[PDB]
């Protein structure tokens, strides 16, 4: 049985000892990046034959996340468990930037096709796991590369999202 | 006409007499249920013939949450209104758990095919609207069987999503 | 390069001088407005043949959210930067709200067609939002007409649903 009902009175588990209420910072920011991956699984859905291309770095994007939010849910100082390191996941992130940023054509508003749409909505829902994610590391020690990553995330997302624009040959929504 | 303006200056009433703000605790509990409700609508709405089997107890599901939003917006003091109880309902839920659970074949990342895929952020804005319901019950008595519900739905979500998967001949995304 | 890593800390700037940290109320409040914003942008994706009316004045609301955007950024007391007014686009909101109330047929359920549940999605992302724009009001002095679209929009939003639902000959869901 997947319900185990430790969880009916608000209370929970993290990675360690540590009893927390669900509503805990940590708890949160753990929750956000949760669904930052669910809405990337969904955005990933909605691929079809003409891109196709974005699949695999998406798939890639949902490994990514399942490491961030196992370190927001790991205590700093805790002795018995870090294991995400931001350098080749952000660089990479960093290529994919660069090459949409040159490939693609007033401010942007976000829409287009259906998964330039879900791409511009990731990149909204990464923000605001972000923003989590600092109000827990104001509180407590947290793996700050899980923090330059997401921060670059929500960039690559309006990249892609502009890519997905143009892979669909649709014009980006521009503020009149 | 619809629009009172009575909220135009960020107060809003709830069940009884509290006039509060809309970022008063009850009324984001309330909101975050309220946002629930609208992604299973529109998960709903992704239904096809494969998947036609999901449709009533999304449909009741729907039912369920208006009335955990009603008792949220209840204050336990007061004297002239709870109507929900968790037994029925959760154990309801516990049966599909375990049904779609034995049906279906890592750790499992959110996504696979559309209706899979929103089933997943189901889960997650599920637990977003759980840990928001654990913010006011740390502050206010709240009914407790929306807590005991609440935390069971994710793990439906969970269950249905996989199910989901299965019924249109999908794997399970793995973390790698 | 559109990534600096200025923010890579988890600091950032708005309007003016101020580099406040992420999870600042009022960088959430900007924030949530710009989540909405991105959902209103994946709902004008969903339109097809039958809703094709309701494009214009989504991605209307778009640019006015772009608006609503900047002045939630803008903190009051800034002596070089406020351009949103509410008035004509509240009152042609209300003009819709009307137009809508009056075409279309218990308590309603969000869901129904997929744009129809989207934009069921949208009234609740706005709600959302909107307890956020309250927290930045509770804080700091901001643009009180922000406010008063933000809260006549989730009405707009119930009142487009209805008649997305209408539009493709689809009932509203019912609380039975
Ligand atoms: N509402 C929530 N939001 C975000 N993260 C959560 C939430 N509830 C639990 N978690 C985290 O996810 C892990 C697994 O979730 P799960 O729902 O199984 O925990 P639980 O609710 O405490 O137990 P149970 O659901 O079996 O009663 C937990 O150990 C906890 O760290
Ligand atoms: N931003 C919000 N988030 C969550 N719940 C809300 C919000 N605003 C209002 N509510 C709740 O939903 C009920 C109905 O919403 P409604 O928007 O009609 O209220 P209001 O905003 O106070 O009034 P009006 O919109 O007519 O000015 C309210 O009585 C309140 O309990
Ligand atoms: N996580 C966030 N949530 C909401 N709003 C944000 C967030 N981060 C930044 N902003 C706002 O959006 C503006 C542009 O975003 P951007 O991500 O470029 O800022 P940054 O993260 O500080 O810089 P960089 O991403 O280049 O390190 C910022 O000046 C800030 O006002
Ligand atoms: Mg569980
Ligand atoms: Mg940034
Ligand atoms: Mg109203
Ligand atoms: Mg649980
Ligand atoms: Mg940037
Ligand atoms: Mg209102």
């Amino acid at each position: 049985k997947i319900y185990t009902k430790n969880g009916d009175k608000g209370q929970t588990r993290i990675i360690g000892k540590q009893i927390l209420y669900k509503n805990d910072p940590r708890v949160a920011a753990y929750g956000e990046v949760n669904e930052l991956n669910s809405w990337v699984g969904y955005t990933k859905s909605l691929i079809n034959s003409h891109t196709q291309v974005l699949s695999n770095e998406l798939e890639e994007i949902q490994q990514l996340l399942f490491d961030c939010g196992h370190d927001l849910a790991t205590p700093a100082d805790d002795e018995r468990h870090f294991k995400f390191k931001q350098e080749q996941p952000t660089v990479w992130l960093e290529e994919k930037i660069d090459n949409y940023t040159q490939v693609v054509p007033k401010f942007i508003l976000p829409g287009g096709t259906q998964l330039a749409s879900a791409l511009h909505v990731a990149r909204t829902i990464t923000r605001r796991a972000e923003r989590q994610i600092v109000q827990l590391m104001r509180e407590e020690q947290i793996n700050q590369d899980v923090l330059i990553f997401i921060n670059r995330l929500s960039d690559y997302f309006f990249a892609a999202a502009r890519y997905a624009n143009y892979l669909e040959q649709q014009p980006d929504m521009l503020y009149r």
